[PDB]
């Protein structure tokens, strides 16, 4: 789970952000870490942090829970999702899917000491298309 007192756009950096691509099974230890217990499903946005908060500026679509903060990006991006096949951490095992594929992120202003360069940043990823 999202350490407490983090905010939730750096979460979104270190969930989903991998702006060159890394192996699942060695990406997925430092997610892994917090619980040190194997997630079942992570997907891995192979863009420059920049180009997903870009996206906030998108017109505003619903999320998946109905609220009106999600934007799609402008074009499709060059993804991983790991998917976990087998193991008990440390040892998680996962198999990569890598896809080139639009995405819609949830977007909120930043909070607390949040970088001040961007008026929305991502906060979680809502859906791959
Ligand atoms: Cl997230
Ligand atoms: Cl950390
Ligand atoms: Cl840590
Ligand atoms: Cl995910
Ligand atoms: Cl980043
Ligand atoms: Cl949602
Ligand atoms: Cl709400
Ligand atoms: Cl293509
Ligand atoms: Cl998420
Ligand atoms: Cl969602
Ligand atoms: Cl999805
Ligand atoms: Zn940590
Ligand atoms: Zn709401
Ligand atoms: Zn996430
Ligand atoms: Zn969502």
């Amino acid at each position: 789970m999202k350490p407490k007192g983090m905010t939730s756009s750096q979460w979104f950096k270190i969930q989903h952000m991998q702006p060159s691509p890394q192996a699942c099974n060695s990406a997925m230890k430092n997610i892994n870490k917090h619980t040190k217990r194997c997630k079942d499903l992570n997907t891995f946005l192979h863009e420059p942090f920049s180009s997903v908060a870009a996206t906030c500026q998108t017109p505003k679509i619903a999320c998946k829970n109905g609220d009106k903060n999600c934007h799609q990006s402008h074009g499709a991006v060059s993804l991983t999702m790991c998917k976990l096949t087998s193991g008990k951490h440390p040892n998680c095992r996962y198999k990569e899917k890598r896809q080139n594929k639009s995405y819609v992120v949830a977007c909120k202003p930043p909070q607390k000491k949040d970088s001040q360069q961007f008026h929305l940043v991502p906060v979680h990823l809502d859906r791959v298309l």
